[PDB]
């Protein structure tokens, strides 16, 4: 009736309720709590199953002792998308038991009872070993007949043949099996990519006069190079669906619009067309497939944004109106969080007709699928009800579970990681709130920690947030928020003209870009800022091309913090239990000051002892330097930000320092 | 479905596998995380019922929200031994919505719409409320729908009137009921109790010579009121069944013992008779009887030791053997320890003939608790299977569910609370050896939040430990491991002789008391050390009469530490939830030097703000003073190692200071 316990199982997320989240290729560390009667020593064993693809022949990985008494460390790596199994069998060898307990006993030194027991046990070992190699068994299993020396046969006792032997077929006794849990296995992107925002409006490119023009899938289409060559592998366009023409917002969030202005995309659906028909501006459909493929020959991917919301002028406002929020004078409310108005668009309602929205947003989903659209940015997801996300998310990748989703939840706490439990295989974060030394190393730790559930997008900035530190501290600091986002983790993002370090926002203490993009043409000029040398298009890719070629950027636990005495000095490392390869990061926080500080290591987290010297090279410097547990560091803005360190590959101790 | 999300309920113990433990009077702090789409407001009513007995109409309490957004909590108070339930029930309480959604609007102040949603809720929600107080609703209800000034209705809204009956009586939307999970409550004595540890043999008192005579049940019953008059309220007694007469131990652990030695208690069994029988040398079963119904006369309740173990010359060992482990050569195994040997007792096999000893012990135990024994120190339980004691305990607790166990666990945490999550409802601790300030600091905070599953029972010190940092520090020390144990726990023990400074160990480096009472009879003359003014009993007593004096000590949750600028010196707070009773202990770890330093408090702790100054009185001194949040104290041993500290009671806002 449950003979021997098994207990605080890791990773575990919401007590069993939902998968934990992984990727492919990515080391999976298993940890669990196993124990029995008295000072019989005790081993387990995790068994690991990859079932079919859903979402709502065993494989066996010998389990090890750590530090801490009777908790059991394993790992593995899953090699195929879809639904992972993991649970503990935890078992007692008698063989451990009576081994250790007989050199103890040796040692005192006749006493010949506890050797037959041992010579018991080889054969009742053996009988689980094949004939074929079960020799040295017999060897052993008759090693302990006759009178004699201890060191008698306790010499096949010690050889590492049969320790090894031991070791493919185990003598298991008293088994007890554990219970078992699920992981969600997703497509490496989940993990490591780079995100670009662009308006594929503003690839408009100027007319004969001075005058903004609206672009195209065509015009769009030619600015993916530049993209794909700063080595971003997805390119995320906000919604590409036609724009109401009632209550159209005009620049600068006025409230009236001039007879061109543009509105913004959010203001979903027109008579013209809804959330299945692209905006006919931009292009026929056959266009936008035609962009796909276009960025898809350079190795990118493209993610649209999804809202769920509508404008007046929608075809549901007229088609099925059920699924609106009906005040009680026959008006129809505006979307509404008070007493601030989002006038343009209409919330839905969920519970007026459940399965008839459920259904037709599905159906949505489903369109852009088929035309090759397989990630997808939730818009403003906790404004929705939670259980349809977990409907909708589920519903999608069981037909087809290379799909992934994005929300953009900027709430407290418990929605916001709450909303990652359910299946949203990234969101954003708090990131761009976070600027002092002690916000950030708590946040870096932060991230993750929440690993076996979230994964998190740090991005830059968004057309909503401009944050006040890239206001004042001029293009230094833009570089500093850069290296911070792709060093501090695997996904990464920005949105357009950041590039160009535009900083200015609509008045002071506003978080909204002055003349922001959402409502007005913005056609840019990369090139001509790369002649004059005013662009952060270069280091960005130097950024990009680093984390690719450094494995250790595309893990999510592994990052350390190491102790730095400057409070405007921030150092961290990260490392790749797979390759070894370990990297440290050295980035300031002012942007204006040269800073100078000591560098204090610990050495056992990159797996070497105290006293220890060795190597190093700059990536970005290409500088050699010799280094050990305290070093001297000094970082001058204007010549570089930040130091990413290349550092001696993690021995194969890989495995353990990943514990937990 | 769930349409309404709950997550990380507490308390929960093993995600739901163990029920969580709590004793009767006890607040019990409940506390989860519920959100919903969007703005619209949510609350949690939280739901306990009171089940049978066993162990392996609805009464609802409101939860509330706090500083942390979602996360709602609650408390209950049990008032009756049993099984206990309890779930949270999460829904979206609209006018909470409306209502704060209509205070934000006002201000900005035609609106003609929100208004007339408000009234058809009060309307829907009169429909809850029943026939008679009804009414002032609908009068709020139809306010408004008569146009008019906006404050005209808000009027209704506005009232203490309106808050009301919708708390007693709410309007739930949505509702989506959580999981459920089980407490077990036992009486308090299984967390609020003093123990005091005696061999009934050393009640002898010496005969017309010199030696020393073995003492009987009468003889131990002598010594019962001394030990009620110090506050104690549980007596536990080492083994009192037959010692072995076969490799009997010697005095000091001697191999041979002489033909008057006693043997170790541990030892149980003999031709003489077996776990069933008493002792003959201590009397018949009737004296038993009457030696517990004397304790029960002085309100003390008996504690007896329950050791699974045997003797050579056991029944066991002829009646039934299957239940032993058999060598090879046929002879059985001495218990055993890598390479040490405990000659005198076998050890127990569970495998053989798992029905047939699961079914003599309980029959063992149920004789005893027929016998008035409803505690028993279960020995060495890490050493037996761990099902084993799950089964035994389910076993015994229904039948009578006031038996409670203490389990004597010195192993590593896994195991040692791995016990206590069983249903062990108290457990021994590492107490004995933390006595660095960082150690005692982090073994005090480490209490809670453990108290879930395991209560602490602090031991000074027992047969087995007589700790170095007693050998060498003199009477003092002996007085601050007192102050210590007592107040970091509400259950605390001691052993016989602790109380007569006995300080000498067998020799430099051990920790097993000279001239062991387990080997050896040792009679005490406690009274003439009073007389001679060298035992601690006074002390010891006032100690007891504080505890019970002052509620807080008997909480375990509510410890708090507090910073004091000396190495050697210790503040912690405790207070209690009911009646708001609040005490500050401040002990010192020198025995040997006065030792002074700058205390301060962290006022929000103890309810107050940071300004506010307040009288306090010492409960050993006995005279008020007037403190504030930073004041000055000194300690001078030789007059007083400790000052208990009487501080303001904590406000009706005790239990907003308890919350997770
Ligand atoms: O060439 C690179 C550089 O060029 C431009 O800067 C030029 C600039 O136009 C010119 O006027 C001049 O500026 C002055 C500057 O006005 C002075 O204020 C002086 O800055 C010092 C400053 O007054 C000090 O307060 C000091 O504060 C530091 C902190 O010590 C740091 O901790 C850090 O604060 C962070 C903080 O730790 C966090 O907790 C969080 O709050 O976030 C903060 C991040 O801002 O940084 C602040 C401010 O840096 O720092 C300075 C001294 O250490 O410096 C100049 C006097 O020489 O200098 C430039 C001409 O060479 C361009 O604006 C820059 O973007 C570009 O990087
Ligand atoms: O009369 C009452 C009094 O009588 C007895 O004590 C007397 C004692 O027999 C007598 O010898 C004398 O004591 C002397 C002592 O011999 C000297 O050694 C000296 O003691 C100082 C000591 O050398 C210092 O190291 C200093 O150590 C403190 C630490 O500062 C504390 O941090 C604390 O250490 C704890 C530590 O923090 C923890 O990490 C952990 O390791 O546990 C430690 C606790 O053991 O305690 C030690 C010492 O307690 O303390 C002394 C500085 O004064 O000077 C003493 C006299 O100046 O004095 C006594 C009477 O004459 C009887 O044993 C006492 O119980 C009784 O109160
Ligand atoms: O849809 C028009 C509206 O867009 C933005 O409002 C929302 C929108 O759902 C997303 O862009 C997202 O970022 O959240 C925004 C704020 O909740 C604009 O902020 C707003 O000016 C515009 O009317
Ligand atoms: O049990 C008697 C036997 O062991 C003793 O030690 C005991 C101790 O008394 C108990 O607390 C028990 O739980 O386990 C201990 C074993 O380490 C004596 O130390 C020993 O001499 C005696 O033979």
């Amino acid at each position: 009736p449950g003979r021997v316990e098994i207990d605080d199982v890791a990773p575990v997320v919401s007590c069993g309720v939902y998968p934990a989240k992984a990727v492919v290729g990515e080391v999976v560390p298993v940890s669990a709590a196993v124990w029995r009667e008295g000072h019989e020593a005790v081993a387990a064993t995790l068994v690991v199953r990859y079932l079919g693809v859903r979402y709502p022949k065993p494989l066996l990985i010998p389990m090890t002792s750590g530090q801490e008494p009777f908790v059991f460390h394993g790992q593995f790596t899953p090699d195929r998308v879809g639904l992972w199994t993991f649970r503990v069998d935890g078992w007692g060898d008698p063989i451990h038991t009576w081994r250790h307990g007989l050199i103890a006993k040796l040692d005192a030194g006749e006493l010949s009872n506890d050797l037959l027991v041992g010579a018991v046990l080889l054969e009742r070992a053996a009988t689980g070993v094949p004939r074929g190699l079960r020799d040295p068994l017999l060897a052993a299993a008759a090693a302990l007949r006759t009178p004699g020396d201890p060191v008698t046969r306790t010499a096949l006792a010690l050889t590492p043949e049969i320790e090894e032997l031991l070791a493919d077929y185990p003598l298991r006794d008293l088994v007890t099996r554990g219970e078992q849990f699920g992981v969600w296995v997703d497509r490496p992107l989940a993990r490591f990519g780079a995100w670009y925002e662009m308006f594929p409006r503003s690839t408009g490119g100027w007319d004969d006069d001075g005058n903004p023009v609206h672009g195209t899938f065509a015009t769009a289409a030619a600015e993916l190079p530049r993209i794909a060559g700063m080595g971003f592998d997805v390119v995320y366009l906000p919604p590409i669906h036609p724009i109401g023409k009632v209550h159209r917002k005009g620049r600068n969030n006025s409230p009236t619009a001039a007879p061109t202005d543009v509105g913004s995309p959010w203001a979903i659906g027109s008579d013209e067309g809804g959330h299945d028909t692209v905006h006919p501006s931009l292009g026929t459909i056959d266009d936008f497939d035609d962009f796909v493929s276009a960025a898809r020959d350079l190795g990118m991917e493209v993610a649209l944004d999804l809202a769920l919301q509508c404008a007046p002028d929608h075809p549901w406002a007229r088609e099925h109106r059920q699924w609106f929020t009906e005040l009680p004078d026959g008006t129809i409310a505006y979307a509404e969080n008070p007493p601030k108005k989002y006038q343009d668009i209409y919330p839905l309602n969920f519970d007026n007709d459940p399965e008839g929205l459920y259904d037709e947003v599905l159906r949505v989903v489903q369109h852009w699928v088929n035309h090759g659209v397989k990630f997808f940015r939730v818009d403003n997801p906790h404004t929705k009800p939670p259980n349809f996300w977990a409907w909708l998310i589920a519903q999608v990748k069981t037909v087809d579970p290379d799909v992934l989703f994005l929300s953009e939840a900027f709430t407290p706490p418990a929605r916001q990681y709450g909303l990652a439990k359910l299946g949203f295989t990234q969101s954003y974060s708090y990131f761009t709130w976070r600027t002092t030394k002690w916000e950030l190393t708590e946040f870096g730790n932060q991230i993750a920690e929440l690993a076996d559930y979230r994964r998190p997008n740090l991005f830059v900035n968004t057309p909503d947030i401009l944050h006040a530190v890239l206001q004042h501290n001029g293009p230094g600091m833009f570089a500093i928020r850069a290296v911070l986002a792709a060093t501090m983790s695997p996904a990464w993002g920005m949105y357009c003209g950041y590039e160009l370090f535009e900083h200015r926002a609509v008045r002071e203490g506003s978080e909204e870009y002055l003349d922001s993009e959402k409502y007005e043409l913005r056609p840019r000029d990369f090139a001509s800022a790369l002649d004059q040398g005013r662009s952060l298009q270069p280091f960005i890719t130097r950024l990009n091309i680093i984390r690719r070629l450094h494995p250790a950027f595309q893990q999510l636990r592994t990052i350390h913090f190491h102790h730095v005495d400057n409070d405007a000095l921030l150092a961290y490392s990260k490392f790749d239990p797979a390759t070894g390869d370990c990297v440290l990061v050295v980035v300031t926080l002012n942007a204006f000051g040269p800073e100078e500080a000591t560098l204090w290591l610990d050495m056992a987290a990159l797996g070497m002892e105290d006293y220890d010297r060795f190597w190093v090279r700059d990536e970005i410097t290409g500088e050699e330097y010799q280094w050990g547990q305290a070093n001297y560091i000094r970082i001058d803005p204007a010549r570089a930000v930040a130091h990413i360190i290349n550092m001696p590959a993690v021995p194969y101790e890989s495995r353990n320092t990943l514990l937990r």
